[PDB]
């Protein structure tokens, strides 16, 4: 019933999400330049139509053509400036946002819209304008704030949401102009990491010596845990606001060898050999996805690396979260 323009597609996590919510439509489109992202994109749609294609050399005549009723979005945060002149239109690397918000108006069969956004999008000018741009095409919104944490999911990722909508349609929702925290659908405490964990995990993501020297801001989690931090495409990179790090060992077993390290030099020797025995590793890709609510039929091609795939999961979305606001928007 529904066509779903997917914008800054990825790897597909707003697809993922579509399914999850039960609702009836097909993405007749995804477009996005990353060859990488798209192999990984085509990997698990091979049905879906998928586009190596400027966001900009999108057109309304062409999105017109392909009937699209819906978009579903999360563009980039990137640069329109640099060192005091305006970065260029076609160079590959900077905004394309600003294009969309420009060809709304002309956009006369989208009636459904729901972007994703970073932390502090609801604050910046360009988030001013787009919403002004929803008011002058008679679309109705609802902006959020949301972490996976209150959707019983244990991660933080908090991110900007708006679902705007056409307003001749009869929407239940009772929206408001202030920010919504949390939906009203309450889905408890989220689960412990158990569910999300194997046990024959290979070595390869056991945490290096040199990362074990940045020991001192690792955030750590068991299989009790209730909660990680987020993760980004620098994990594994650096040690650190990258992600949450993992072991199998009692916490009481962590505290006392971080007692013994405040006795020695920092990043010393000594003080590696006492965080080499606690043996902390990274997720791995397939935790991540587990944690990102992916569903298990997804998996990622053995032909891309893993750095990889840190890189493309920390760009990724929360299944989950989007499908609860996906049952918001069409209710
Ligand atoms: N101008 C543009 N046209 C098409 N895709 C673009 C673009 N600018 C950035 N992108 C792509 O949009 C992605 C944004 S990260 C969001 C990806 C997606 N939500 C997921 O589940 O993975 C990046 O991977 C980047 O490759
Ligand atoms: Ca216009």
């Amino acid at each position: 019933s529904h066509k779903i323009l997917e914008l800054y597609s990825g790897i597909g996590g707003m697809h993922c999400a579509w399914k999850e919510s039960g609702l009836d439509g097909e993405i007749v489109a995804a477009v996005d330049i990353n060859t990488v992202a798209n192999s990984v994109y085509k990997h698990n749609f091979p049905e879906t139509n998928l586009l190596n294609r400027n966001i900009q050399q999108l057109t309304p005549q062409v999105i017109k053509k392909w009937n699209v009723d819906t978009i579903l979005m999360s563009p980039p945060c990137q640069p329109f400036t640099r060192n005091g002149k305006y970065l260029d239109d076609n160079d590959p690397r900077t905004n394309s946002f600003l294009y969309l918000i420009g060809i709304l108006d002309q956009l006369d069969n989208v009636d459904y819209i729901l972007m994703e956004n970073v932390k502090g999008f609801e604050n910046s000018t360009v988030r001013n304008l787009f919403i002004d741009k929803l008011k002058e095409c008679n679309f109705i919104y609802q902006e959020f704030l949301l972490c996976p944490s209150t959707v019983g999911v244990p991660n933080s990722r908090l991110r900007y949401y708006c679902t705007a909508r056409r307003n001749n349609l009869t929407w239940p929702f009772k929206r408001r102009d202030e920010i919504i925290t949390r939906l009203p659908k309450d889905f408890g405490v989220p689960h412990s990491l158990e569910s999300i964990i194997e046990e024959d995990v290979d070595e390869k993501f056991l945490v290096p010596e040199k990362m074990l020297r940045c020991a001192k801001v690792f955030d750590i989690c068991y299989k009790t845990s209730k909660r990680s931090c987020c993760f980004t495409k620098a994990y594994t990179h650096y040690a650190d606001g990258t992600g949450s790090i993992f072991t199998d060992k009692p916490r009481e077993v962590v505290q006392k060898c971080y007692a013994a390290a405040a006795q020695n030099e920092i990043g010393g020797e000594k003080f590696v050999e006492l965080f080499k025995e606690l043996k902390l590793r990274y997720f791995t890709p397939k935790e991540v996805l587990m944690i990102m609510c992916f569903p298990k039929s997804y998996n990622l091609p053995t032909n891309i690396s893993m750095k990889q795939c840190y890189r493309l999961l920390g760009n990724s979305v929360n299944v989950k979260v989007i499908s609860e606001l996906l049952k918001i928007l069409f209710e």
